């Protein structure tokens, strides 16, 4: 119930939309793997989360940081969690704490890869 294993495919789809973290969760854990053929160069995911707000700042910024920084800048304050950028065959896990988060507010979870955060978005909700 403290977990979901998310799923990124060749097609560039997440295999869920909406997240749930139970209330009483201390720890909240994210197991990302990644079915399919294609290398981390053309194809890779990553988890990341931040609030509605934030995500297009954490896209952007993230684009422009390369692939040695998993799409994603460095220390950046607005990013939650986050898992490593993954390629076919390849799996990830990040665990944060839920006190990091707030009951009520609108989260978007999403990859920063070029061109694949508006295929691979949802939402992360407490409740």
């Amino acid at each position: 119930e403290c977990s979901v294993d998310i799923q990124g495919n060749d097609q560039m789809q997440f295999n869920t939309n909406a997240i749930t973290v139970d209330k009483s969760c201390k720890q909240f854990t994210v197991n990302l793997s990644h079915p399919g053929n294609l290398p981390k160069n053309v194809m890779g995911h990553n988890w990341v989360l931040s609030t509605a707000a934030d995500m297009q700042g954490v896209v952007t910024d993230g684009m422009a940081s390369g692939l040695d920084k998993d799409y994603l800048k460095p220390d950046d304050s607005r990013v939650i969690a986050h898992t490593k950028l993954i390629g076919s065959g390849e799996k990830d896990s990040v665990t944060f704490d839920v006190s990091k988060l707030k009951e009520g507010e609108q989260y978007m979870f999403f990859c920063t890869f070029p061109g694949h955060s508006a295929l691979m978005k949802g939402t992360l909700t407490l409740k």
